[PDB]
């Protein structure tokens, strides 16, 4: 007896955003663009246990990147047995740098996400016996469980929103506002309640692949036991749009490419200020609640305005960037903001961008 599938209750812009997000081609070309052999790991097959394997792999390489034991050669191979890449069936390239062993690791960690999507999406027998499903958009949109709001042009925050996109984007190729929802993800409300003592909050932008946006979602901005960068382990924000849309992997949809971009509520509290990498850190240091490598330069600070979010004045920029003089030599052409516990961070908004 066939089950009845019930209409979309979702507006056409969330539709697409479910569709997108979720979609199996989407994931293949991020598999693809990492240099994975999807024929050898089709998303189905993809597991927790095979990429437990990939990061123990890694493991031992950054241990003979630091005796006799086996080769940089020998422990690469071990590793493409355990995730298999494709080029152009040559032989891969071994992981012989610590910049080629943060990339693997980087790879590993969305395709972490991109299982996560998959075993999200698993049937339960809740679903097999009940006579009447929701339509397959609402029931990934449920799978979530995070309220997602579309705003209009006329909502309160959404010209902050888009001067802060326009007035630190790409001076020559802006990206293009398409729609802003409001992100909702409950089980943050609580943890982020803990820093209300924190003042210093500032709408960051982050921005990531497609394949890892339910992830997020589902589960927040996160940091991992292998996430690292030029500021160490924590989770990285910039204050200029053009910065975070350097890490947005979009998609090619029509005659159009299709990116999502987040902003984030961060409670920096004390900060502290380098203007040299150091992928060591693990922490601010004693007294300090966040890191923020300082750009040669940042949104002119004079046209920064404030949104009340939860009754708390959180600030976001405005302004142009401009240069600060003070870093003016800093190893950072633009800032990054760290922060080192995933409870400083709240998902406020995402955005679709062409
Ligand atoms: C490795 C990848 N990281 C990201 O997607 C964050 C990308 C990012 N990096 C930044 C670095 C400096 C300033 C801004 C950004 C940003 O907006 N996104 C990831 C994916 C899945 C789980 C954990 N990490």
């Amino acid at each position: 007896s066939m089950k009845r599938v019930q209409p979309c209750s979702l507006d056409p812009a969330t539709q697409k955003l479910i569709t997108n997000i979720f979609s199996k081609e989407m994931f293949k070309n991020t598999m693809a663009l990492m240099d994975l052999d999807v024929k050898k790991m089709p998303l189905g097959k993809l597991s927790k246990q095979q990429i437990a394997r990939g990061f123990e792999a890694l493991e031992a390489l950054e241990e003979a990147l630091k005796d006799g034991g086996q080769s940089l050669e020998e422990l690469s191979s071990h590793f493409y047995t355990v995730i298999p890449h494709n080029f152009g069936h040559s032989q891969p390239p071994p992981i012989n740098s610590p910049e080629l062993l943060q990339a693997k690791k980087d790879m590993l960690l969305v395709l972490a996400d991109i299982e996560l999507a998959q075993a999200l999406q698993a049937v339960s027998e809740q679903e097999k016996t009940v006579e009447e499903v929701p339509h397959p958009l609402d029931r990934d949109y449920q799978l979530l469980k995070c309220q997602l709001q579309l705003l209009d042009s006329g909502a309160p925050e959404y010209k902050v929103i888009q001067t802060y996109l326009e007035q630190t984007g790409s001076n020559h190729r802006c990206p293009t506002l398409q729609h802003i929802w409001k992100v909702n993800q409950e089980g943050e409300e609580d943890r982020f309640q803990a820093h209300s003592k924190l003042g210093n909050r500032k709408l960051l932008w982050h921005g990531t692949n497609m394949a890892v946006v339910a992830a997020i979602l589902t589960s927040g901005l996160r940091i991992m036991p292998h996430s690292g960068g030029r500021v160490g382990k924590g989770i990285y924000f910039a204050s200029e749009n053009s910065k975070s849309a350097g890490y947005v992997i979009g998609m090619k949809c029509g005659a159009h490419h299709v990116g999502y971009m987040f902003l984030g509520e961060v409670a920096l509290g004390r900060e502290h200020h380098i203007n040299t990498d150091n992928p060591s850190l693990k922490s601010p240091p004693p007294g300090f609640d966040s890191v923020i490598a300082r750009g040669h330069t940042e949104p002119d600070p004079t046209q920064d305005t404030e949104l009340e979010l939860d009754g708390q004045q959180v600030v976001v920029p405005q302004g142009q960037p401009v240069p600060c003089p003070e870093f003016s030599s800093s190893t950072f052409s633009q800032s990054e903001y760290l922060i080192y516990q995933e409870s400083q961070c709240r998902l406020r908004y995402l955005l679709e961008v062409h």
